[PDB]
């Protein structure tokens, strides 16, 4: 169905790189329709919160500590298969082996700065939406492209 | 000075017609610094307040009904002389007689729908960034790149 | 009335440099309905049906010429003042002095081979249109984007 | 050889949605030289001629019903192994997993609407390029770029 | 005539910021042959020689300071006009009021650090080739596109 | 480690055709800092130098007439992996199979002419390096964008 809603992050690399207009109209060509935007600098609880999956890791410190250095670029879009495409429209986890076409594989070149997050799975697509956005901010009536879907 | 910010806001068209991405990225290119942004469908009185100076004028009402006919993007960019590029960037108010290169000469068609605001001075730029976003959703510490100013 | 419609042909050199997905695209983003469109290779009559405004004078031989030395693409676009737009998307006769942003000023560098026409007034685009097109290749039902046109 | 040709045609969504432009400007970059251009409305019988291999299949109906349901821009490219490139360019059936970088993998989203057709085969190619154009309609004289060509 | 030469660098900012791609592409795109091209970080001497008509000026320092502080990429076009155009297509002194579409006042936003350089006139042009680059590093057999003049 | 740079020459189609600009931006975006770039018309020795493996080879010959057929333009960039990366984002060795994305896939069609070269490993990279360039020309100072790199 598409009602399907990823998160995405510019993290402070990319919005601090200029890569925050690329990125969204990337996901603008491809059909998705934006459901929440905002810029926000990520507080501690917040990133710690996003980054849950890692807190016993080692390098959690890090996650956190740079996704709130500087401001980052929420957005929420929504589309069939949105969680999906949005994933292999940025690239794998290492930059220098995206491929070109993706996010990562154009303006991509470290691991760390890796410019962008996208929730990895639909289940994670609702935990950081909901975790990044207030109902309110998110939009409702979506109506998406009607050269879109069959 | 280059503390100077403007406040731009891409309509309902704009936004429906999916050139977010563009009109971010080409503040981010000029130099420009991300300080607000948010999406969101603007209330009756907000879109009253934005439009007051028109208000005592028979097409005050459609200006409000459209504004708030659907989500609208709005943001604030600092830089020096922001608030007369970004003009210059938008276009004049007829989009057909804004020349190529311009947001509205190379997307605009209509005049009602010109895709774009942007605040026609430093004072209305004030007031419409107080008025749009709560200083909380601002940028504070800005910090532009070293190779943008002498 | 945005049922204005006018005549654009991407000359010879527009084509053989590979201009052509160029121009359309220009004209599609800005929010033009393409109409009609067609590849081919003008002929004498044709073209000195063309330029005809010219016969009298002595370099209406090589207009001639030129339009029939190679394939152009003859297309009609419409919409709200199409006929002026375009033309200021087009640039001025020299393409040197067209300005950047414009088709002449970004691709253009003589004036004899400036790429592209366009119909430039309303009579001579109806005058051009079906001169080049039979009625049967032109769109009836245009239907227009509604996020254009207050 | 560099002769071969393939068949596209921008389907009614891609045309509707202003992919035309971008598409044949592709094509143009990777080096291919446009034989044949022109915007249609496809008939029923030329859509069930096309969808031929189908009409044993239940999609058959839908098939047919789309490709006619608004203009098409059909075009044919030619240049060394264009028909096996092209497709290349195009992507998958399915928009949502053909990669970033190409047609349907960077403005693709459903598969029904996956707005660009390409000959399968150089078989179906000679087939559908013989029965969307008449011959008279394709250049003869291609001569593309010699830097293009060992 | 077509053999007219004009010389461009990229001073410090605009290589910094990554404009080195862009700027050359926008003057292959208007049809001008690159005859010489180099990165170097210029002497103080030869900064000092480049502003040699404002050596008597208090602003000179700085002009000299920068143009050296930092690597600047070279080069000569060749083309009709090319010495005009070029100007045309890299905007007014000031960034901020370089129309868009030009290179400062698409990515310009000081007038101290306005990316680039380009001879003013055909006299400063000869003078600022030869003083840059050494005969040897200049193309003689230029032969340009002949789909750019009649 | 970021310190590692590659070498990549611009061949000349790929200088011809017009294509140094869209390649050297591309690598910019990318993240890679531009340390040495020249236009120069390789001369016998230095070609039958650089096609040296294969110099036993029956197709050597072609190899060295081509590169020196025509102006090239080489240049080297540093950056993490820029020797892996650079590869992938130039293609495969025949164009039709590059992927859409990469710089042999969106303008390659040949393999004889394939637009570009990129040292094949770090080894022939250095080789290549010192080959092409003398240690005058390449930037010593480097200091890579610090959202690059964790």
């Amino acid at each position: 169905v598409n009602k399907e809603r990823t998160f995405l992050a510019v993290k402070p690399d990319g919005v601090a790189r200029g890569l925050v207009g690329e990125i969204i109209a990337r996901y603008e060509k491809k059909g998705f329709v934006l459901v929440g935007l905002k810029q926000l600098v990520p507080t501690k609880d917040l990133a710690e919160s996003h980054y849950a999956e890692h807190k016993e890791r080692p390098f959690f410190g890090g996650l956190v500590s740079f996704i709130t250095s500087g401001p980052v670029v929420a957005m929420v879009f929504e589309g069939k298969g949105v969680v999906a495409s949005a994933r292999l429209m940025i690239g794998v986890t290492n930059s220098l082996a995206s491929a070109p076409g993706s996010i990562r594989g154009d303006f991509g070149v470290d691991v760390g700065r890796n410019i962008i997050h996208g929730s990895d799975s639909v289940e994670s697509a609702n935990r950081e939406i909901a975790l990044w956005f207030k109902p309110e901010e998110l939009l409702t009536e979506v109506k998406p492209n009607p050269n879109l879907y069959e």
